């Protein structure tokens, strides 16, 4: 399938134990996609002071369309030193590995895979 329905656990930034997916734009996009497939991916909602608490490169989920079965269509965009790899709509949040942190909420998304 080109798209996969996922429910992403929303994590508080200060709970997150692994604050990024790796060390290159290509690696973080690769790792984020693997974790999304394996159900081991969390979402941190971006506010003032969140991103500097996470590791670059960042992986964002961004709205790709204006929401089948409640699931917002999203795609992945990475960022490193203020340059983004991809082009898409509004940020729903930043992806991080999920290693058992307790979520505050779930974000239903339809991921272009």
């Amino acid at each position: 399938k080109t798209h996969v329905q996922l429910s992403l656990p929303v994590l508080q930034v200060r709970d997150v134990l692994v604050r990024g997916f790796g060390d290159s734009v290509e690696e973080v996009l690769s790792e984020a996609r693997q974790h999304l497939k394996d159900g081991t991916c969390g979402l941190v909602e971006v506010e003032k002071g969140v991103l500097p608490q996470l590791e670059q490169p960042y992986v964002f989920i961004k709205r790709s369309d204006a929401a089948p079965h409640g699931h917002v269509m999203v795609e992945l965009v990475a960022e490193l030193e203020g340059i983004q790899y991809g082009r898409s709509g509004e940020t729903l949040g930043v992806l991080v590995p999920h290693v058992g942190e307790i979520p505050v909420a779930y974000r239903k998304v339809l991921l272009r895979k």
